[PDB]
């Protein structure tokens, strides 16, 4: 098969590309390297199956010229960060929704059959059910990243019923590991290493939200697009989280533990009750038991997931 | 109050500034007129309580200067009702995602505290319960029109979060009455006055779909406006529809009947199943639970929505 990876050069897509790779697909990745690196990838470079392609999707040229001759896109370029939302709105929208909006009028008649879109838990807002289903409702997201990434599936929905190709819209969690270049397990490691003797914490460190490792979240991508590849869906909407949760003071503590630091602990209070910025959700737990029917589950709950990706990093 | 109505030359927008004029609101129209008409409001030009801007909400400047000094926005702008299947996707992403984005952009830098929006039944796609409520999900909207307005809440809700105003989103059934160019009465009236022997219905004449009549539309929108201001929640979701609902065909009859016409019906037979076109959701009834605990309820049922209709049109 022949697949599209958008944002593959960055952290989630590097790991993908090394999956799709690994199987025998044909990998072409698009990325405009704002976030990502060659670094990521640079081992397939020159291999007969794979092309890297340096574009930025709010060129349409570029996304019309990456999608000819493919049969998937793997759709996970974005500006993931939360926190910029209430400073830069405009990038969130442009990296989110603009760029979406550009790849679904490339992919109309091009014989792209498939669409696989990494959508995030803060499409749910401050979600009021927990561990949350895929049905839940009203979605209320509260941050401009959340708003950006549901105005996407959207559009993703409206597109794929218009233009008959199928999505698989799969709303991750909290994903850690190496390559990881945002979140707060990063923060906290290079804080840590310009200054071991304090830790700025954003918020209160009461915020619980579930973590994956990578190796699970692409073993699940994975699971999920098999799955839907057999199945007869239209649209397919799959959360991808732990079964468990973390708060952002155990994550510090794990941080601290595993750097062999002491350091003091210090909480900004936040705002809107003890959050870190503008839009941060406060309780996240994703209900999987849809996924789970696939097969996958979680090797590592959110703690071994945490410890495991401040060891990758340290080494 | 002062207050912002987008779309407000249009057929809703122009009712909700009657209402709102005759409330003692200080009234702002911004409007480009590629749909609507200076007619519509025209008779409150010379109110010391009235201003009109004739300028398009792709322009960010008209739209930061129209939101100064307003105190609640009625975002009514959008792309035209009429033959929405026909309409490209750049337009429907323009008049509905980028013009909301700009409107938002312009509010966060403002005195707004509400913002009002006239959101669409088609958000809910092809739903499976019926009367769809609120809560409803996945949604899964299945028109690149029914996405764009999903797109647009979204973007709403993050937006009402982050930048600290409230967000009231009425998703709208189908809304018929004097001053509409869109639509289905409009459609077989002019049909029929082109050639009153016969009548090309588009589709198989079964899909049904809640009518309500403008003048209920107007209460509903009023009555949902002041339990919002007199409420705490900072995003709140409402469908206003009717109670019941009505086929094309009987729709045809009516305005037949109401013409003094007997023409013979021609239906197409349509597309997906008997839509009439690409998109059009076949059967559509909203929940007014939520809406009728306000004390708002429709007066008339879609029949009589319809006939009033007719005979506003007619004169
Ligand atoms: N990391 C997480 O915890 C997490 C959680 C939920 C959802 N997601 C989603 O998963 C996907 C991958 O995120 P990530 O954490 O790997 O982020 P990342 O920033 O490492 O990767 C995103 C890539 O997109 C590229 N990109 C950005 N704007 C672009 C543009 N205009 N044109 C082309 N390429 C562009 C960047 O250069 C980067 O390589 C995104 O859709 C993100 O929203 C991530
Ligand atoms: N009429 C219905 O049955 C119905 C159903 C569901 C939702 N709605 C929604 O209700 C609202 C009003 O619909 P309506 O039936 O009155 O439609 P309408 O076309 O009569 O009113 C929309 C108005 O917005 C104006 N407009 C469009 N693009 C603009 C732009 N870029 N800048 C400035 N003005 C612009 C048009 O000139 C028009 O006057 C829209 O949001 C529509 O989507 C209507």
């Amino acid at each position: 098969m022949r697949v599209l990876v958008t944002g593959g050069a960055g952290f989630i897509g590097s790991h993908l590309v090394d999956r799709l790779m690994e199987e025998g697909y044909k990998v072409r990745v698009l990325d405009d390297l704002s976030a990502g690196s060659l670094k990521n990838i640079e081992g397939w470079l020159g291999n007969e199956n794979f092309e890297f392609i340096k574009g930025d999707m709010r060129d349409v040229e570029i996304v019309s010229k990456a999608v000819k001759d493919v049969d998937a896109v793997f759709h996970l370029a974005a500006n993931p960060e939360v926190r910029i939302g209430s400073q830069s709105p405009e990038l969130l929208y442009e990296t989110n929704v603009l760029i979406t909006y550009n790849l679904l009028n490339a992919v109309r008649n091009s014989g792209v059959k498939y669409l696989v879109f990494t959508s995030s838990s803060t499409v749910y807002g401050d979600a009021k059910v927990i561990p949350t289903p895929e049905d839940y409702a009203p979605l209320e997201p509260i941050s401009v990243y959340g708003a950006a990434k549901l105005a996407a599936e959207a559009l993703i929905s409206g597109y794929a019923h218009t233009f008959d190709f199928r999505a698989l819209i799969i709303r991750l969690a909290n994903i850690i590991g190496k390559r990881s270049n945002h979140g707060v397990i990063y923060d906290f490691i290079n804080k840590l290493k310009a200054n071991p003797n304090e830790l700025e914490i954003l918020g209160d460190g009461t915020q619980r939200k579930s973590y994956l490792h990578i190796s699970d979240t692409i073993d699940g991508i994975m699971k999920l697009f098999e799955h839907f590849l057999n199945g007869e869906e239209r649209v397919d909407f799959y959360n991808l989280g732990n079964e468990d949760w973390i708060t952002v003071k155990e994550i510090a503590e794990i941080v601290s533990e595993e750097m062999n630091l002491n350091p003091r602990f210090k909480f900004t209070g936040g705002v809107d009750g003890g959050r870190g910025w503008k839009g941060d959700v406060k309780l996240m737990l994703l209900s999987i038991e849809k996924a789970k029917r696939t097969g996958w589950k979680p090797r590592m709950n959110s703690y071994e997931a945490v410890r495991k990706t401040v060891r990758e990093m340290l080494e």
